[PDB]
């Protein structure tokens, strides 16, 4: 039942040696999901690229990529609490909801290619961009989760090869998928899904845009070296119709606002204290206060 100052309500999701459960804050009332990982179960080499990894996922700070809140360490299991991205996957939205119009495909695209670059500007590479990692808020915002994990979380997406340009040919496919509403390479067998993955022969709608067209081409080049780059994609013309003074940038994270009195007043009436507070938040420890001020600001 509790975790932390978490109720936890139900699980959603168990991969291998991690498993995931919705939860509620219990200071704050605000919901949240925890990844729970056993460390029980683990090679100790392995944990040397886990807490590696929590590193880089604690320099995410995005606003579609999934933030952690609060780390619960015992000797026994890791607790990640996260985002709960209340809408759930894209596809299951595409299947169910029908294809996107190229507005809607084109916004949320932007977060996408926003996100991606954000996190390439810091070195880290999804290498396994797909349905399952892009989800949506309740504000139907994009969500790229487990982004910089290689764990074993919670073929279509991914490029003929199998750094940066594995995850152009798997933006390019998710841009398909958006527009389309269907995958590019889908079939029933994986002998099936090399053939038109590898041929990179898909089909063009009627109703997809020749600018759209064009821009999927930038995506989709066989050749790794030839593909185009995040930085210029950002500059293509389909990208920016309808963001005429608003030309898609690479985002640059804010100041820091650890001084958010009202914030402060109600953690103070929480029971904390301001030393408390100050010294969390500046050491970025992502304790119990660190994370009860960012929820306290979640909405």
């Amino acid at each position: 039942p509790h975790v932390g100052n978490y109720r936890l309500l139900r699980t959603i999701g168990k991969g291998n040696f991690a498993k995931v459960k919705l939860a509620r804050h219990i200071l704050t009332g605000r919901e949240v999901a925890i990844k729970i990982i056993d460390k029980t179960q683990l090679n100790p080499s392995s944990l040397q690229k886990l807490f590696r990894e929590v590193r880089i996922m604690k320099g995410l700070n995005h606003p579609n990529i999934v933030k952690l809140f609060e780390v619960i360490e015992t000797e026994k299991t890791l607790y990640l609490v996260m985002e709960y991205a209340s809408a759930g996957e894209v596809f299951d939205y595409l299947v169910s909801h029908g294809r996107m119009k190229e507005k809607e495909a084109r916004a949320k695209f932007r977060q996408i290619v926003s996100a991606v670059h954000y996190c390439h500007q810091k070195n880290i590479v999804h290498r396994d961009l797909k349905a399952e990692n892009l989800l949506l808020d309740a504000e139907a915002n994009i969500k790229i989760a487990d982004f910089g994990f290689s764990n074993e979380f919670t073929p279509p997406y991914a490029a003929p090869e199998l750094g940066p340009e594995v995850d152009i040919w798997s933006l390019g496919v998710i841009l398909y998928t958006l527009v389309s509403g269907s995958l590019p390479f889908d079939g029933h067998n994986l002998k099936e899904l090399r053939e038109r993955v590898l041929r990179g022969k898909y089909r063009v709608p009627f109703y997809m845009s020749t600018d759209c067209e064009s821009i999927l081409r930038r995506f989709l080049v066989l050749n790794p070296a030839k593909r185009c780059t995040l930085e210029q994609i950002m500059k293509d013309k389909w990208i920016n119709i309808g963001y005429e003074g608003e030309e898609l940038k690479p985002y640059t994270e804010p100041e820091e606002d650890f001084g958010d009195t009202k914030r402060i007043e109600v953690m103070v009436g929480m029971g904390y204290t301001r030393e408390e507070i100050k010294e969390s938040l500046t050491s970025q420890k992502y304790n119990e206060v660190t994370a009860t001020y960012l929820l306290l600001g979640r909405k």
